[PDB]
């Protein structure tokens, strides 16, 4: 089959996912996080270990305080872009959607739950009744509940951000997977890519759109898989050859714009198991999106 196939087969049999897992965190970029690491950005951070680098991090449009714990990872061979962060904080609701308006994404992406292992992962930051909106009072945004499409494992949501100063509003596509553990994996590359496809056919990642926003509870494990097997699939694509793409180096170059870009080897295999299934979309077999959909056991 592919390289990257016969690379997977010789790291499974060799049992060796935990070796080139810790290769790639020795030769990952290290870059200066100055501005996440000042005193007055201690309360803006939700884990103490995870920073955007200065070079990539997003800079809100203020001038009392420009900080958010947001990169952009910018992949130039793929011409796509992503917006990873953390899983906003009740102090930082406001500057999560300040940057989503600014940035003009289409798309958020959110990968983890806001009650995960019994702790608060993630700020309630979008509301969820219609009759219900959010104000944001510090950036002066409105946020409101259109509709939801409520699945087995994921939920999809419209919602409606004005700027409150201007009066403009636009239409922002919330996807949310529900049943992805922290440190984990999805139950299948089908159920994965049965929701990567579903965030792509929103026309979310369109270079007419800014950056889709992903995130989790850090940032970086789910976020870093969930956008990891995306660049991937879309150079395949863009070259249709599958042998062209080169997992651990895509995952290196993801890591010059943010740290720490998936957590565990059993992370890494599942990426490269994704990035192998979806590959039969890409190259023609358009029958595999109604089999992961089958799969994935979406409706109940
Ligand atoms: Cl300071
Ligand atoms: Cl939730
Ligand atoms: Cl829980
Ligand atoms: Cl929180
Ligand atoms: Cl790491
Ligand atoms: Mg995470």
């Amino acid at each position: 089959g592919m390289e990257m196939e016969k690379e997977f087969e010789q790291i499974d049999k060799s049992g060796s996912w935990a070796a080139i897992y810790q290769d790639i965190r020795h030769e990952a970029s290290d870059f200066p996080c100055r501005v996440a690491k000042l005193p007055k950005n201690k309360n803006r951070n939700r884990y103490r270990d995870v920073s955007p680098f200065d070079h990539s991090r997003i800079k809100l449009h203020q001038e009392d305080n420009d900080y958010i714990n947001a990169s952009l990872i910018k992949m130039e061979e793929a011409q796509r872009s992503y917006i990873l962060t953390q899983g906003p904080l009740p102090n930082t609701c406001g500057h999560f959607w300040e940057m989503v308006w600014e940035q003009k994404s289409r798309g958020v992406v959110m990968l983890n739950r806001v009650m995960e292992k019994g702790s608060l992962k993630c700020a309630q930051y979008w509301p969820q009744k219609e009759e219900k909106e959010m104000i944001f009072e510090d950036t002066n945004l409105k946020l409101t509940l259109i509709s939801e499409d409520i699945k087995s494992y994921y939920t999809v949501r419209q919602l409606e951000l004005e700027n409150l100063t201007t009066q403009e509003t636009r239409e922002i596509l919330h996807f949310h997977y529900t049943t992805w553990p922290d440190f984990g994996v999805p139950e299948s590359p089908a159920s994965f890519l049965n929701f990567l496809f579903k965030v792509r056919e929103s026309g979310s990642l369109s270079p007419e759109h800014g950056p889709v926003v992903v995130h989790s509870s850090a940032g970086i494990g789910r976020s870093g898989t969930f956008c990891l097997a995306d660049t991937c699939l879309l150079l395949m694509d863009k070259r249709k050859d599958p042998s062209s793409v080169d997992i651990k180096k895509v995952l290196l170059e993801m890591r010059k714009f943010r740290m720490g870009l998936i957590q565990t080897a059993d992370q890494l295999r599942f990426s490269y198991l994704a990035v192998i299934e979806g590959a039969k979309f890409i190259m023609g077999d358009s029958s595999v999106q109604d089999q992961w959909k089958e799969l994935s056991h979406e409706d109940l």
